[PDB]
DNA sequence: CTATGAGTGGCCCCTGTGGAGAGAAGCCTGTCCTGGA
DNA sequence: GGGGCCACTCATAG
RNA sequence: CAGGACAGGCUUCUCUCCACAGGUUUUAGAGCUAGAAAUAGCAAGUUAAAAUAAGGCUAGUCCGUUAUCAACUUGAAAAAGUGGCACCGAGUCGGUGCUU
C-alpha cells in the first residue's frame, strides 16, 4: 500500500525545513540501516529535520580582487615599458641600477650588489638625501632647473609620477557662467595647490614643499613650548611610539584623527595654542604630503608635469625627446571601457575581436583591434533576446517602427460616445489615421481634452464626446520622431515608408555607439541624402534604452491567409479591432503558430543551468538546489513513489521547478499529468494560527523551530485546500528525536588573513615569496584551515630521533590543497611522516562530526578546535511560559486574554527553578563548562526578586550557551559570561566517526580506535 | 634542570572614492489583452 | 563573529 | 485565477569592465655625546624601492577567494547505481511481528 503522504518546505537563507506528513498529518517513523564497521546497524528515526549552511556570497569582492589584479598587473607592465625605454642608455652608465632596483627588498645577506639602491654608495645616498629630503624636491628642482641632471634621478621622478598617474575624471584640456566653471577649477586647484601665487608649471610640488615646512617650523616650536612648559610628557609624546603621541603619528599606527584627538587636550592649556588651535580646527597640523586628500588630483597635472620636465631635459638626450609622443601615450592611455581584456580567446570574461594578431601595445592599439566591432559585440553580449523569438535580438527603445507600434497600440482600444450613440464604437483604420496625422506628428504629448477639441469638433463635427480607455493623456508619443522633424526638416522623406529601413539603421547606429567617429563612419553612407549640417546635428543627437521586440516580430512575419503584418492590423483591424496581445494569441491567424516554430524544443535545462540562470543572490541559488536535492533524496527514500502535495518570487519559480521534475507524463492529448500540485503560501496566515493557537515560536531555545514551521506550513495547506489534530501537533512539537544536520562544506577563499605583521621568530610566519625566510621578511598568520586527513604513522621525536606510533590529524590549508591532491604520501613525507598506512587515510571536511560517551557530540571546527555537537530539548509547557512571560508587558489582544495569561505566568513561576537545573543538567553532562556554569547558578540566587518579565528575559540570553556550533559570550543581567573555548582535539581521534546523508537518514559509523591498532 | 604538553585569559581581523553600461525585482496608476473555470 | 596566536601559569617526564 | 504588454513615477537589488587614493611588511635614509656595559642626556622624525593571496601554462598587458562537493561501487570526469515495511510507546529514540 503506497500510503499517502506530502512533503512541506520551510526555506530560509541559511535553513531548509523538510518534513513529510501523513493524511493525519502524523510524521511516520522508519529503521534506517546503518553501515560501517560499529555495532550500531540500525536507528529508527522521525521523517522530520532541516539543514544549517553558510550563507551564500556574491563574487563582488572577488570582481574586486580581479580589477585590483589588473590594475597592480597594467601599473607593473608600464614600470616595465619605461624600464625598457630607458634600459638602452642606462647600459652606458649603470649596468647594475635596474638590478640594484628589483632586489631592493632583499637584506644585505640576500642582495647581490651594494645595499643603497640610487647610487650603491653612503656619501652620495647622504648627499642626495640632504639636497632633496622628499621626491617633490626632486619634482620641483626638475621643472624649475635648467641644468643637465643626472638621468637616474629623471627615472626615479618618471617612475614615481608613472606609479601614481591620479584620476581621468576630467576631460578635455585645463560666458559668465565659464568664469564662475574656470574659478571652480581655481577653487579645485588651490585645494590641491597651496602656493596660490608663485611662478610655476608645476604648483603641486610648491604645495607639498610648503606643508613640509610648516609641518617643520610646527614641529620646532611645539617640541619648544612642551619641553618649557610640560618636560614629564616630553618623553610620553616625542619617544613613546606605543601612544597617539607625535611618535606614535610618525613612527607608530595613529593616524591624524588619532593624533588631533590625543593632542588636542594637552594643547588647551599652554600659551600661544590659538594658532595651534585653528590649524587643528582647519587640519593643517604636522600633515603629511600622504593622505587620502591628494585623491582629488586630476591627471593632467600630472600631464603638465612630465611635459615640462620632458621640454627641459630633451636638450640633452634625443632619445627622450624622440620618444616624448610613446612617453605620453604611457602616461596618457587609458584603456578603453568598452574593449574587454585583450585575452587571445582563452579568457572566459574576453570578447574582444581582433584586427591581427601581434602583441598589442599602448602605440598600437587600434589598428590591431576592431574598436567598432568590439563595441558591436559589448553591446550584443548583454542585450536579451525576444522571448517569442529566441533567436533574434531586441529592437532600440526609440525605434520608429517601435513608436508606429505603441501608437497604434494604444489607440485601437480607444472607444468614442457620442450624441445618440447606444453603445461606445471603436476607432477605424482611418479614423486613427488621420488622429495621428493631425496630432501625433505635430504635439509632443496628447491629451484627451486636445483630442475632444482638435479632431472629434474641429474635423468630425462632433460637439459632445465622450472617451473611454485613457484617462488622462495617451502615454504613446512620437518624440523621436519630433526630434527628426526637428532636425532633418523634411516631413515627405520621414514619412515616405521607402525609408523606413533606413531611418531604423540610423536609429540602431545611434543607439549603438556612444563614440562620435564611429556613428559618424558608419553613417557616412547616408551622406549623399542629407546635407552637412543634418549630418553634424545628427552626430549631437543620441539616445538610450533597448524594447522587449524585434522588428521580425512585428514587421518580420505575416500571416499565411491575409499577409498584414502586425503594424498592418493594428492600422486597421475591423470591427473586431484586436490588439498586440490578442493578435499573437488568435486561432484564426497563423502568428501563433509563427511563434511556436520559433519557440526551440529545447535541451532538458541542467538543473545547474536554470538555478544559475534565475534572478537573484547566489545564496537562493544554494537554497534553492539543497531543496532540490532533499526533494530527489526523500522520493528516493520512498520507493520513488510520488507524493500528493507540496506547501512552500522564490516561491514561483520552487513551483515550476518541482512540477517540471515531478510532473513529466503527459496525457492523449499531450497535457503534462499533474499529480503532485504545488501549494503557495506565505507566513502572515501561519503565523497567526500560531497565535490563535498557541504554537508560538521563540527563535533562541533550538533549531527545531523551522522544522515545526514547515509541518504547521504543510498541515495548513493541505487543511484548506481539503481536536485530535490539535493533540497531535503538540506531541510532534514535543518530539525530541530530531534530525538536525550541518552541512559538511570544503572550505575555499584567501589562504590567509590579509594583516602584515612584523618580524618575529615563529613557525607559524608564512612566507611571501619562495626565497624570503619568513624570520627575515616576516609574513602572513593564521592560514586558512582547507580539511582535516587522518594520519596513522610513526613519527621521530626528541633528540635521539626516536620512531613513535602516532594517530592525529594534521591540518591542511586551502593553499597546499593542490599539492596535497597531486600526492598524498609524498605530500605527507616531506613534512616528517613515515612508514605512512595510505589505505587508513580518511579525508575530514569542516564540521566533521563526533560522537562520544553518554551521547556526547563535537563538530570539527578547524585543525585544533571544536564545536558543541548537542542540542538542548526542552518541553512545550517550559517553552509557552517563557512566551508568556517574555511578551508579559508587550501583550497586544483582548484584556481577557490579557489577565488570563499574566496570571498563568504569576502561577508557574517555580518552572524558573526546573529551567535553570535542566541547562545545569546539560551543561555538566556535555558541555563542560563548570565554571561559567558555576557563575550563572550564583547569578541566579543573586537577583532572585527580580522583575519576572526581566527574569525570562535574560533567562533567553543562558540558551546562547546551549546554542549548536561555536560558543559565543553572553550577558545576564549584570553579569558578563565569557566563551568557552574547546582548544583540546584528543579526545576525539577515540571517538565515534558518523557520515550522514544531506538528509541523514543514511548514515555510515566508523571506530576511528579500531583504526591503526597496535 | 629542560623540554613538552595542558589550560587560561587576552587581543587581533585592509579601507575609501569615481565613471560606463546592462539587467532584475517590487510597489502604485491608467489602458488593456490572452489561457483556464 | 569566530578562529588563531601570544603571553602567562602550571604539571610532567626524562 | 494566472499570465503577458505599453506608458509614467518611486524605490531596492544583481552583473561586467575601466580607474584613482591610501595602508601593511622589509630595506635604505651614517644617529651623536658621556659612561666598560647596564645607562643617562642630546639630536632627528613628513621621504624612497618592491610585493600585496603561494603560483600555473594556454606564455596572454590570461587565469588564481564565484559557483559546486555526506559514505561506498562504476566512470578520467560528467554521470549512474548502492540500504524493508507495518503497529505500539518516547529524553536524543526504544519496543513488537513478518519477508528478505
Amino acid at each position: 500500500m503506497d500510503k499517502k503522504y506530502s512533503i512541506g518546505l520551510d526555506i530560509g537563507t541559511n535553513s531548509v525545513g523538510w518534513a513529510v506528513i501523513t493524511d493525519e498529518y502524523k510524521v511516520p517513523s522508519k529503521k534506517f540501516k546503518v553501515l560501517g564497521n560499529t555495532d550500531r546497524h540500525s536507528i529508527k528515526k522521525n521523517l522530520i529535520g532541516a539543514l544549517l549552511f553558510d550563507s551564500g556570497e556574491t563574487a563582488e569582492a572577488t570582481r574586486l580582487k580581479r580589477t585590483a589584479r589588473r590594475r597592480y598587473t597594467r601599473r607593473k607592465n608600464r614600470i616595465c615599458y619605461l624600464q625598457e625605454i630607458f634600459s638602452n642608455e642606462m647600459a652606458k652608465v649603470d649596468d647594475s641600477f635596474f638590478h640594484r632596483l628589483e632586489e631592493s627588498f632583499l637584506v644585505e645577506e640576500d642582495k647581490k650588489h651594494e645595499r643603497h639602491p640610487i647610487f650603491g654608495n653612503i656619501v652620495d645616498e647622504v648627499a642626495y638625501h640632504e639636497k632633496y629630503p622628499t621626491i617633490y624636491h626632486l619634482r620641483k628642482k626638475l621643472v624649475d632647473s635648467t641644468d643637465k641632471a643626472d638621468l637616474r634621478l629623471i627615472y626615479l621622478a618618471l617612475a614615481h609620477m608613472i606609479k601614481f598617474r591620479g584620476h581621468f575624471l576630467i576631460e578635455g584640456d585645463l560666458d559668465l557662467f565659464l568664469a564662475a566653471k574656470n574659478l571652480s577649477d581655481a577653487i579645485l586647484l588651490s585645494d590641491i595647490l597651496r602656493v596660490n601665487t608663485e611662478i610655476t608649471k608645476a604648483p603641486l610640488s610648491a604645495s607639498m614643499i610648503k606643508r613640509y615646512d610648516e609641518h617643520h617650523q610646527d614641529l620646532t616650536l611645539l617640541k619648544a613650548l612642551v619641553r618649557q612648559q610640560l618636560p614629564e610628557k616630553y618623553k610620553e609624546i616625542f619617544f613613546d611610539q606605543s601612544k597617539n603621541g607625535y611618535a606614535g603619528y610618525i613612527d607608530g599606527g595613529a593616524s591624524q584623527e588619532e593624533f588631533y584627538k590625543f593632542i588636542k587636550p594637552i594643547l588647551e592649556k599652554m600659551d600661544g595654542t590659538e594658532e595651534l588651535l585653528v590649524k587643528l580646527n582647519r587640519e593643517d597640523l604636522l600633515r603629511k604630503q600622504r593622505t587620502f586628500d591628494n585623491g582629488s588630483i586630476p591627471h593632467q597635472i600630472h600631464l603638465g608635469e612630465l611635459h615640462a620636465i620632458l621640454r627641459r631635459q630633451e636638450d640633452f638626450y634625443p632619445f627622450l625627446k624622440d620618444n616624448r609622443e610613446k612617453i605620453e601615450k604611457i602616461l596618457t592611455f587609458r584603456i578603453p571601457y568598452y574593449v574587454g581584456p585583450l585575452a587571445r580567446g582563452n579568457s572566459r570574461f574576453a570578447w574582444m575581436t581582433r584586427k591581427s594578431e601581434e602583441t598589442i601595445t599602448p602605440w598600437n592599439f587600434e589598428e590591431v583591434v576592431d574598436k567598432g566591432a568590439s563595441a558591436q559585440s559589448f553591446i550584443e553580449r548583454m542585450t536579451n533576446f525576444d522571448k517569442n523569438l529566441p533567436n533574434e535580438k531586441v529592437l532600440p527603445k526609440h525605434s520608429l517602427l517601435y513608436e508606429y507600434f505603441t501608437v497604434y497600440n494604444e489607440l485601437t482600444k480607444v472607444k468614442y460616445v457620442t450624441e445618440g450613440m447606444r453603445k461606445p464604437a471603436f476607432l477605424s483604420g482611418e479614423q486613427k489615421k488621420a488622429i495621428v496625422d493631425l496630432l501625433f506628428k505635430t504635439n509632443r504629448k496628447v491629451t484627451v481634452k486636445q483630442l475632444k477639441e482638435d479632431y472629434f469638433k474641429k474635423i468630425e463635427c462632433f460637439d459632445s464626446v465622450e472617451i473611454s480607455g485613457v484617462e488622462d493623456r495617451f502615454n504613446a508619443s512620437l518624440g523621436t520622431y519630433h526630434d527628426l522633424l526637428k532636425i532633418i526638416k523634411d516631413k515627405d522623406f520621414l514619412d515616405n515608408e521607402e525609408n523606413e529601413d533606413i531611418l531604423e539603421d540610423i536609429v540602431l547606429t545611434l543607439t549603438l555607439f556612444e563614440d562620435r567617429e564611429m556613428i559618424e563612419e558608419r553613417l557616412k553612407t547616408y551622406a549623399h541624402l542629407f546635407d552637412d549640417k543634418v549630418m553634424k546635428q545628427l552626430k549631437r543627437r543620441r539616445y538610450t534604452g533597448w524594447g522587449r521586440l524585434s522588428r521580425k516580430l512585428i514587421n518580420g512575419i505575416r500571416d499565411k491567409q491575409s499577409g498584414k503584418t502586425i503594424l498592418d492590423f493594428l492600422k486597421s483591424d475591423g470591427f473586431a479591432n484586436r490588439n498586440f496581445m490578442q493578435l499573437i494569441h488568435d486561432d484564426s491567424l497563423t502568428f501563433k503558430e509563427d511563434i511556436q516554430k520559433a519557440q526551440v524544443s529545447g535541451q532538458g535545462d541542467s538543473l545547474h543551468e536554470h538555478i544559475a540562470n534565475l534572478a537573484g543572490s547566489p545564496a537562493i541559488k544554494k537554497g534553492i538546489l539543497q531543496t532540490v536535492k532533499v526533494v530527489d533524496e526523500l522520493v528516493k527514500v520512498m520507493g520513488r513513489h510520488k507524493p500528493e502535495n507540496i506547501v512552500i518570487q522564490i516561491t514561483k519559480h520552487v513551483a515550476q521547478i518541482l512540477d517540471s521534475r515531478m510532473n513529466t507524463k503527459y496525457d492523449e492529448n499531450d497535457k503534462l499529468i499533474r499529480e503532485v500540485k504545488v501549494i503557495t503560501l506565505k507566513s502572515k496566515l501561519v503565523s497567526d494560527f500560531r497565535k490563535d493557537f498557541q504554537f508560538y515560536k521563540v527563535r533562541e531555545i533550538n533549531n527545531y523551530h523551522h522544522a515545526h514551521d514547515a509541518y504547521l506550513n504543510a498541515v495548513v495547506g493541505t487543511a484548506l485546500i481539503k481536536g485530535r489534530d490539535f493533540a497531535t501537533v503538540r506531541k510532534v512539537l514535543s518530539m525530541p528525536q530530531v534530525n538536525i544536520v550541518k552541512k559538511t562544506e570544503v572550505q575555499t577563499g584567501g589562504f590567509s588573513k590579509e594583516s602584515i605583521l612584523p618580524k618575529r621568530n615563529s613557525d607559524k610566519l608564512i612566507a611571501r615569496k619562495k626565497d624570503w625566510d619568513p624570520k627575515k621578511y616576516g609574513g602572513f598568520d593564521s592560514p586558512t584551515v582547507a580539511y582535516s586527513v587522518l594520519v596513522v604513522a610513526k613519527v621521530e621525536k626528541g633528540k635521539s630521533k626516536k620512531l613513535k606510533s602516532v594517530k592525529e590529524l594534521l591540518g591542511i590549508t586551502i593553499m597546499e590543497r593542490s599539492s596535497f591532491e597531486k600526492n598524498p604520501i609524498d605530500f605527507l613525507e616531506a613534512k616528517g611522516y613515515k612508514e605512512v598506512k595510505k589505505d587508513l587515510i580518511i579525508k575530514l571536511p569542516k564540521y566533521s562530526l563526533f560522537e562520544l560517551e553518554n551521547g556526547r557530540k563535537r563538530m570539527l571546527a578547524s585543525a585544533g578546535e571544536l564545536q558543541k555537537g548537542n542540542e538542548l530539548a526542552l518541553p512545550s509547557k517550559y517553552v509557552n511560559f517563557l512566551y508568556l512571560a517574555s511578551h508579559y508587558e508587550k501583550l497586544k489582544g483582548s484584556p481577557e486574554d490579557n489577565e488570563q495569561k499574566q496570571l498563568f505566568v504569576e502561577q508557574h513561576k517555580h518552572y524558573l527553578d526546573e529551567i535553570i537545573e535542566q541547562i545545569s543538567e546539560f551543561s555538566k553532562r556535555v558541555i563542560l563548562a563548570d565554571a561559567n556554569l558555576d557563575k550563572v547558578l550564583s547569578a541566579y540566587n543573586k537577583h532572585r526578586d527580580k522583575p519576572i518579565r526581566e527574569q525570562a528575559e535574560n533567562i533567553i540570553h543562558l540558551f546562547t550557551l546551549t546554542n549548536l556550533g561555536a560558543p559565543a559570550a553572553f550577558k545576564y543581567f549584570d553579569t558578563t559570561i565569557d566563551r568557552k573555548r574547546y582548544t583540546s582535539t584528543k579526545e576525539v581521534l577515540d571517538a565515534t566517526l558518523i557520515h550522514q546523508s544531506i538528509t541523514g537518514l543514511y548514515e555510515t559509523r566508523i571506530d576511528l580506535s579500531q583504526l591503526g591498532g597496535d
